[PDB]
């Protein structure tokens, strides 16, 4: 069961369900909540390595990450990110979310972005109950044209599914959760498992 | 939670939701309905632009949308549409679908046809409450060998689950909704944000 | 709803739902249960025909089928299957999972993996009332490095959504289902429709 936008607005009202900033009631309907782009991204550099061995010795993991990942990207004004036919890149929705325990809340992308190719994450995007923080994305253009990518655009959206019940170990409380108090264009933790 | 088969053969006869054509019983089974492909398809004309900014002037980038999209593809009963690797296209289901306020619907593609890397949709899969008509697809051929397409093949699944309550502002309702009354390979309308 | 990590404990404990090896309290957690890689892959053969017509002579599809799959890959202790950007591959889950007829399930990859691009399937996540069998995966690289993948690996995550009823018509007893006892990295079986 997924709330309609009338309970969205309640849930957003008694508050254990927070969206900071709050997108307006133009951007709340049917079943979901718009979301927007921030201005944290992050690019890849192989011609430092020959691959990542998502399971090896953790250190080593962590090392290959630190040297494919570029840093955190930040557009100034007036800027775009030129997201290139098959050219993965990181971002982070302008959105914080906050999810209660009784909650998970799912991602999708845009028909009008689907329609230019323009994937918002790569089969991931199930923000847990628990979840606090803003929403890293992974775009992929699966396009035949260049995209320019705005801080501000409306890049996705949220719908929401009260569970069963409430979790008994919801994100913010477990111990190997890889990205609580998340806030930008943060990379792969995989090192972390 | 989801419509059960036989619920989805219940609010089909009771009119709470439309699937026009209505799939026979073969097509109707655990907590999902089998689409079919229409015949209407879209290309893209790369060399025509250098990009698209998504959310630039809305004149360029809806002349830009002209540029780049093929004028609607339609077989002669026979011909196949060949879709190789690398190449997004959009097309359309054969049903046209309408759905109440609420109910959201959810599209699936086909593990068969997973398996062989065709993508149906770009993350964007949420048929939203209100909705009414058929149904645009994005298919990108992750896979290695090049896919024949013919109209009326099975091509994916949609699933239907009730919402909390009716939603206030349902698609058939929105005045900013892009797109009512989509009855083709709609390109995107991303330049309408 | 999907079921709350508890109530999937519940149905486990009850046992209607099933999954062997059944994973410890430690990866069942908010609306998820963590899944694992197993150790059997396959590849593609493009060489070997032009095409593929997803709905041809049934003849012509299952030879061509015959001759672009792999023998299937075994990986045995301590080896790793090297994902290339752009090479899609088949897999399947560690775990074997049994699903009642009033429940559906839904596969997701994991954020972790998302960030380097790792697709673990193609628009087809939805486990079916009435399966019994272990997942196939479609993995596909969007990124841009070359990613070591090892049995026994946290590679995915499974929810829960109840059915508002039992399917009249579940997975294992759907006479044309093409996937039941499906027990390794089994290939497309488009020519059965
Ligand atoms: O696979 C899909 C998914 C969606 N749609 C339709 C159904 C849905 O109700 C609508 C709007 O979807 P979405 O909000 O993702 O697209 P948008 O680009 O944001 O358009 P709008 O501005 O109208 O929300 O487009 C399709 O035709 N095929
Ligand atoms: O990630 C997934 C998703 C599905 N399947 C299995 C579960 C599901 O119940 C079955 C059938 O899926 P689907 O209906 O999408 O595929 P199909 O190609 O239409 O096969 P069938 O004719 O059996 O419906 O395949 C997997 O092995 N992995
Ligand atoms: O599109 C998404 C999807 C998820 N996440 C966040 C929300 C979620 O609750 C969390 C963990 O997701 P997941 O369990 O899929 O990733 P992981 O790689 O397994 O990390 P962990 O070890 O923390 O579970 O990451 C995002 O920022 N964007
Ligand atoms: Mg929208
Ligand atoms: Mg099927
Ligand atoms: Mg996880």
């Amino acid at each position: 069961m997924r709330l309609c936008d009338r309970d969205i607005e309640a849930w957003l009202d008694e508050g254990r369900l927070s969206i900071n900033p709050r997108p307006p009631v133009e951007r709340i309907n049917g079943a979901t909540v718009d979301v927007r782009l921030g201005n944290k991204f992050r690019t890849f550099r192989g011609h430092t390595a020959a691959f990542i061995d998502l399971s090896g010795p953790k250190d080593e993991v962590s090392a290959a990450l630190d040297r494919v990942m570029s840093d955190e990207i930040v557009l100034d004004e007036g800027e775009a990110f030129y997201l290139h036919p098959g050219e993965l890149a990181l971002a982070v929705t302008l959105e914080s979310v906050t999810l209660p325990a009784d909650l998970v809340g799912w991602l999708d992308g845009r028909s009008s972005l689907a329609r230019l190719g323009l994937m918002v994450h790569v089969t991931a995007h199930r923000i847990d109950p628990g979840w606090s923080g803003c929403i890293v994305l992974e775009f992929y253009n699966s396009g035949k044209l260049p995209l320019a990518l705005r801080p501000g655009m409306l890049i996705g959206a949220l719908s929401f599914e009260p569970l069963s019940g409430p979790a008994v170990r919801p994100y913010n409380r477990r111990e190997d959760a890889k990205y609580r108090n998340q806030q930008g264009a943060v990379a792969s933790r995989i090192d972390k498992d």
